[PDB]
DNA sequence: CGTGTAAGGAATTCTGACACG
DNA sequence: CGTGTAAGGAATTCTGACACG
């Protein structure tokens, strides 16, 4: 259950990820990833986060748009709820 | 392998063992536990330091010294490797 | 449209110490 | 012996903006 529990701070998620802290931030304001945040307003991820990361830039270098991004994980999202 | 990945720090900790920071590092300092440094000094720790955390509180609430749980873990671990 | 940077501040961690015991 | 606290500083994160495009 370790991989889905939100415990580590942007910093290393940029490590983990090789992600600027601007395009991590900005891929959660384009709704691609749901971090929690502690009570005193830092964000916290999990390592299913820091993967659902790398499918991010993987499609982006493909040059695709959040947009659609978003959608190719709201596919994947309802299907592994079946 | 998530589980003894270094990425999560001391806040955190504090938060998922209910310890205070004192008696964290403390333990680290007694040799209980070896969590990872950033280049900035900052502690992380694994989910697997986490656990070894609430075993060393365990032992302490029994009236347990550092020493003798120092031991007891030595000892696991060796085992482990078989 | 995705991302880089400088800006000012707010919260986090670190270390060594004094304490009691 | 394990742990609490105040102290001063160093590093981290956060947000909104200007930029190009």
């Amino acid at each position: 259950s370790y991989r889905d529990k939100k415990v580590m701070s942007i910093g290393i998620v940029k490590e983990l990820t090789g992600l600027s802290e601007r395009q991590i931030r900005y891929y959660e304001k384009r709704s691609l990833l749901f971090p929690d945040r502690t009570n005193t307003g830092i964000r916290k991820y999990s390592f299913s986060d820091v993967e659902r990361l790398m499918d991010i830039a993987d499609r982006i270098e493909e040059g695709v748009q959040t947009s659609e991004i978003r959608t190719e994980l709201a596919k994947k999202d309802e299907a592994r709820k079946m």
